[PDB]
């Protein structure tokens, strides 16, 4: 019935008019990014890393690069490792090269690693400390990324997406304007399956609040 079903799909077009997505890697180009996300994951697990690197949840694995962060603050400098060579070289340059973000825009790098059943409650990536757009390239399986959810408990469920987004493997998804700042998205656990990462690209404000030693 409407107007809740002309009331939700008004929302959804605000959502969707911050949202663009792209292909350009080819499913041979993932396998190769893959391979080196699995590296990324083995050296973390021999303790290779700055400590602030690597957060670990039950289902979901982060890896934050170049910085990290906790009203949100920004490590000091030199608490997460550095972007490794093959995020610029195999991603952010691609992107580049194609004109989804401009060259030196990127300086922060997380790679989000999920096992089936993991997830990311709702949120919204810190506005003082991240400009727009915000980019994201997933990889290793097919899911989904979901605008407006409420993570309830009593019991433990979530609420209905105002806008549900397919994300193919190899799927580039960059968020702004009412996407990015006007409505939290998020990863339902029903929507991983099977193991999927994602590495998300973001620039840093220059005024963004930084925690001091
Ligand atoms: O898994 C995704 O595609 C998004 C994860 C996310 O939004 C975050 O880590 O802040
Ligand atoms: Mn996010």
């Amino acid at each position: 019935e409407s107007e809740y079903e002309e009331r939700r799909d008004a929302e959804a077009r605000r959502v969707k008019s911050g949202i663009k997505q792209a292909s350009i890697f080819t499913l041979e180009e993932c396998a190769r990014i893959e391979a080196k996300i699995d590296e990324v994951v083995a050296k973390a697990d021999k303790g290779l890393y700055r400590e602030h690197t690597v957060d670990r949840a039950p289902l979901r694995n982060k890896y934050f690069f170049g910085e990290g962060y906790t009203q949100e603050r920004l490590y000091s400098k030199g608490e997460v490792d550095d972007i490794p060579d093959w995020v610029h070289e195999l991603v952010i340059d691609r992107l580049v090269t194609h004109g989804v973000i401009p060259e030196g825009f990127v300086n922060s790098a997380v790679i989000n690693d999920y096992q089936p059943g993991g997830c990311i409650v709702s949120h919204v990536d810190p506005i003082h400390i991240f400009e727009r757009p915000i980019v994201s390239v997933s990889f290793f399986s097919d899911s989904a990324l979901c605008f407006g959810c409420k993570f309830l408990f009593k019991p433990i469920r979530v609420s209905e997406p105002v806008l549900h987004l397919p994300v193919r493997r190899g799927s580039v998804t960059v968020l702004s304007g009412y996407a990015a700042d006007d409505i939290t998205h998020c990863i339902r656990p029903q929507d991983i399956k099977e193991r999927r990462a994602v590495i998300i690209l973001r620039k840093t404000r220059a005024d963004a609040p930084r925690l001091d030693s």
